[PDB]
This record gives C-alpha cells, structure tokens and sequence, in this order.
C-alpha cells in the first residue's frame, strides 16, 4: 500500500534472557511484550519485517540432540537451525496474530523458513568465534565474560534464498516474520543448495535483508539503547553521519554493539537510508526522530 | 498464473523397517520434490502439504531427554520444530529442482497454525501413533487455517507454497488469544479443510499405494478407480476402509464441500492422476 518499509531485528535475549529458564510459557511471555511493541510500527502505518535472533534457542536444540541415542539420530546444525526458525517463528506468528486479533484488526501475517547463502570456504569455519546456548563455567566453550557459553563457526552471509517471496509478501501488505537466526547456514556450489554446520550473524543477515529489499529502514532493537563510552568523559549516540561512525567504529570503540554498528554501517552505506539501534522499547520513538542511534546518508 | 490450482498433501515415505537419520530423509524428498515439479512445469500452482509423525515424534522423543541443562518442550512446539525442519526439507529439494531444470524461481513454506476444538473427544481419547510401535497422541478435528489468507495470497502470485505440515501445530482459540495445544493433527483432513478453504481446483493425497482397493488380498479385490461421491460416502459407510481411512475421509468432504475431484496415488503417479491415467479419482454427481 502506501507505508515505507521497515526491516526490524530482535534479539534473542528478547526471548530467553541471560538469567532466565528457557521455559516455553516465560519466552512466549515475554515474545508477547515484543509483539505488543512491533504492532505500534504496524499501527503507524509502516511495512514490517521481522527478524531475529537465534543463540538460546539453536543452541537448546543442539544440546538435545547430543544427547543421542533415546533412540534418536543427531541433527546437523543447519537442521536445529531449520528447528529453531520453525519454533521462534511459531511464537512470534501466533502473538503477531493475538495483538492483531485483541485490536480487533483481524488479520494476516506469515513466517517464512529461510536459508542463507554463504561460502563454504569462509574463514569461520577453522574458527568458531560466536556463542551459542546457554551460560555457564566451563568445539569449545567460551569466556563472553558473563559466562563461557559454546561457539559454533559464524561466516559471513550472502544471499537471502527466499527473498524474491518476502518482498512479495510485502508488497501485498502482509507483516513477515522471516530468516530468524539470519537464516539456516547452506552453500550453493554446482547448481545446489546443501547446509553448512554453523550459525550467521542475526545483525549481518538482517543488513543483507534490508539492502536486498530495499528498506526505507533498517532498525535492530536491543534492550541497550545507543552506545556508550561508561567513563566520565561519556558521549553515546544519536542521530549521527556515515562520516562520524564509519571513523569512530575504527578507533575499536565498538563486544556486543560492534557487529550491530557495522551491519547499520553497511546498510546505511548502500542505501543512503536512516538505520537504527535501539531498545526495544522505543522503537516506534526512533522512527518519528525522537531519539536512539538513527545513522544517516550524510 | 493462468494454471489451475492443484492442492497435494505427501505421504509419509515422502521423507522415509526404515528410519531415519538426515541424510536418509533428505534423499526420499529429494526424490518427492523431482515428482512434485513434473506437476509444476506442466502448469498448475501448488500447494503442498505432509506429515510430522515420524519427525515430530522423534523431535519429541529428544525433549525427554528433559534434564541435559536443557528444558523439555511441549508437544505441540515440537509441532513447529517439525515444521522448521520438514518445511526446510521440501524447501531446499524443490529450490534444487527447480535450479536444475534451470527454472530459478520461488518456494516457500509458512510455518502453519491449527485451530481445533478444546473440547474435541480425541483430547481424551489419543489414537494417532506418533513415535509393536506406538507413542500415541490425542488427533483432534481442524477448524480453521489461521494463515489462510496470506497462502491464499502467495499462490495467487503463483508462488510455490508449503504449509500445513505436520497438519500444523494444534491450537485453540479462545477470548481471541490463539494459544497451542498438546496434540497432533491428521495430514490429511488438515489438508482437506485448506483445499477446500482456498477453494482449490483439485486435492490430492499421495500415499505410496498407487490405488485403493476393497477387500485386500481376496478378488472380489477391486482397485477404485474413478467413483462417484454417491458411491463412496456409501462404500465408506460400510466399512471398507476400517490406514485408508482418513485419506477416504478427506477427500470426501472436499468433492463434497466444492464439487471437486479428489485423487488418492501413489507420489509416482500424480502427474498422470492428473490426466486421468489412473489413481483414485473421485468426482461429483
């Protein structure tokens, strides 16, 4: 119709927090105080994609199947993947859908299982960098400094498969929950797609999205809005240039707001439009220019 | 988009003394996919389906290992993993195919919401196996397709679409919240009720039986062929189908529903169920 899309990227600490069970009921709860904030971007009247993250749950899976012999095979990593995406999917769909309903908008809104494309002989794979599970001292389990959870390979993503669907599924107005995880791990290679063992960055798969759809927006929600630097002598963003942040991303001042940095970085880059980082809270905030990390063409 | 709309819900062999590792299932759709496309490339949109069974109850079988730090899940978010993972299957085998006879183009599959009725008679009496055999959950009657209006949508792009797998997961409506309930839903009456929904032109449930038969073993043996709804509902009546049963029961109330043919065949023979060549063809009057 006539809204200007919007790419949003959830986390999965938006879900499964650090401290938290794991529990379906407490991830479904709080999936529905996320729905209840996206739907206000849908009540604006903008185009929504909805994205997201994937660490507590793939690695919840993985761990199941490793305990592997009640009589049941053990999946490859793509495939917990592909369980994820079915799951995460299944609780953001049905509570999109209950906001929806409860507004009395009866309504429509889809999720897509999604593969990524990505190079086989991408680095990642001789090195698992990207945490995965739950917390907890002590393959390899990893520091993270809150508490040594396990790394998986993380390469870089390349082409959304499923893309050609999701952007028609918006321009016929329907809300779109797609490539959790940033999409299951595959490689083409000689006319076929097949799946790779690892686990690619939510922020980068949702930068890849966003270009490839052409969004009027690219916003990633967190819980920690802007960036920061806590020290006395302290400046966290707002509305900033592609000149500014492009530089002072260089200065390494950017553990967790870096890969985020520089997915907006890259989208921003490319598209001339506005790319966000903000708390969940405030995201319908952020796209009126109220606050958060709005970075800009320049 | 001038092709009619042909609504196919896959057998279990679709994916599978066999079991049941990836690799293994990933082959047999493979081989499934390779038939769904013949249908693709001779026109019709489609609409494709399946079952969770095997998958759903082997993802479930894991979630009893309920202890390995790791918290066991209820059955029917095991519902969705299945979808994720049998969806991701179908999924990527078409995309191949499709890549193959160089017609790079568009699938997907939704992950799919089934309401049902709380009060349903199979939530206390659980008589669909899952994972002499036989973990057996309660299969409860669909009612409503909640993303029916979005696949509707896709296949009016002529988009190829997966849905419904595993019947999808089982849910009650109730005050307006949809929430999910602890069970697992019949393949086919599931697809059924899409079809009809979507008003498609044609369902059709593949097993690996190329036709059904009255009496087994024993002629007086008659392989159906193509029979009249008057007939059917008749010879269903009666107790000729009491592993037949559902797919019978389905495609019943789809010609009867829409006035439509249902076809019941072997995945091998779609293409030619389609051109009246053979299968169970079922049809009005």
């Amino acid at each position: 119709s006539a809204g200007k899309t919007v790419v949003i990227a959830l986390g999965g600490n938006a879900m499964l927090q650090a401290k938290e069970k794991g529990d379906y009921d407490t991830q479904r709860k709080n999936v529905e105080i996320a729905a209840s904030e996206i739907y206000k971007i849908h009540k604006a009247g903008y185009k929504v994609v909805l994205t997201s993250g994937n660490g507590p749950q793939v690695g919840a899976i993985k761990l199941q199947n490793q305990a592997a012999a009640g009589v049941s095979p053990e999946m490859p990593l793509h495939v917990c993947g592909a369980m994820s995406q079915g799951f995460i999917g299944y609780m953001m769909s049905q509570a999109m859908d209950n906001v929806f309903c409860a507004n009395n908008e009866p309504a429509n809104c889809v999720t897509c299982v999604t593969q990524t494309l990505v190079d086989p002989k991408d680095q990642a794979f001789t090195n698992p960098t990207k945490p995965v599970g739950r917390f907890y001292t002590e393959i390899l389990r990893e520091d993270a400094g809150r508490g040594w959870r396990v790394v998986v390979p993380s390469p870089r993503p390349l082409e959304i498969v499923e893309y050609g669907v999701i952007k028609t599924l918006i321009d016929n107005n329907v809300l779109v929950i797609c490539t959790n995880g940033g999409g299951i791990p595959c490689k083409r290679e000689n006319k076929v797609i097949s799946g790779v063992d690892a686990v690619i960055d939510k922020d980068l798969a949702t930068s890849l999205l966003a270009k490839t759809l052409n969004s009027d927006y690219l916003m990633i929600l967190t819980d920690v809005l802007n960036a920061c630097i806590k020290k006395p002598d302290e400046r966290k963003l707002e509305e900033i240039k592609l000149s500014e942040i492009l530089a002072l991303e260089k200065d390494g001042h950017f553990g967790s707001m870096g890969p985020k940095v520089r997915a907006a970085i890259e989208f921003t880059q490319a598209t001339g439009k506005m790319s966000i980082i903000t708390s969940l809270s405030t995201a319908v905030d952020a796209l009126n220019g109220k606050c958060g990390t709005r970075i800009i063409k320049d």
